């Protein structure tokens, strides 16, 4: 059995795939980058107020 299927079809395909490829790790970095960021940020204050210390 075969299907015969154009060339076009499947460079569509493989140019969705890039795209939201690309979509989801630019996502997963900004995501990452911020939530890292936000961590940080609860340590170097919490490290600061307790800084204050008499």
């Amino acid at each position: 059995g075969s299907k015969k299927i154009d060339d076009d079809l499947f460079e569509e395909l493989e140019e969705q795939l890039l795209i939201a490829d690309v979509g989801v790790e630019t996502t997963r970095k900004i995501i990452t980058n911020l939530t890292e960021g936000a961590s940080r940020k609860q340590l170097r204050d919490a490290e600061a107020l307790y800084g204050l210390l008499k």
